[PDB]
Formats: structure tokens, C-alpha cells, sequence
């Protein structure tokens, strides 16, 4: 690794920049990255390969989330000011009027 190992520290609190860690991009990353990252995660574990994986399943679920809150610029700005809420995470708005 690198010469200069640092001590480990954990903060038992609501995920602040977790969605940024899952992928591997900084809190100030750029679309190009946020995207290139999410893509990488997929390639690693595909829905076809993992026939019956447990660890992959869970992680996969979380990963996607990262490509949701940050996936869209607007959102990113919302969470920044603390405007983001569950309603957004779950997004009840479903059913594109048609017919």
C-alpha cells in the first residue's frame, strides 16, 4: 500500500457522504466520474453472473442508490442544502401518463 498508515475512526451517524464512498468519488467529484464509477460497480457484479450471491445482492442494492441521489445534478444540490428526503429516495411518483 502506502507508507504512512493512518488510524481508523468511525462516526455512528446518518450517512453523510456514503453514496460518494460506495463508488469512490469525492464529495466534489464530476459527472464524468460519478458515472464512470457507477458503471465499474456493475461490470464487477452483473445480474446474470451472480446466480445466487448473497453479499453481492445486498451491496448491489446499496450501490444503485449512489447512482440515484447523485445520478442527477439537481438532487445532489438538494441533499447539499438538506432538501433531499425519503420521498425522493423511494420516489412514489410512478406512472407516466399515456393513453
Amino acid at each position: 500500500g502506502s507508507s504512512g498508515s493512518s488510524g481508523s475512526q468511525g462516526d455512528c451517524s446518518y450517512s453523510r457522504t456514503a453514496l460518494y464512498d460506495l463508488l469512490g468519488v469525492p464529495s466534489t467529484a464530476t459527472q464524468a466520474q460519478i458515472k464512470a464509477a457507477y458503471y465499474r460497480q456493475c461490470f464487477l457484479y452483473h445480474p446474470d453472473r451472480n446466480s445466487g450471491s448473497a453479499e453481492a445482492a445486498e451491496r448491489f442494492t446499496r450501490i444503485s442508490q449512489a447512482y440515484v441521489v447523485l445520478g442527477s445534478a439537481t438532487l445532489r444540490r438538494k441533499y447539499d442544502r438538506g432538501l433531499l428526503s425519503d420521498e425522493d429516495l423511494r420516489g412514489p411518483g410512478s406512472g407516466p401518463s399515456s393513453g
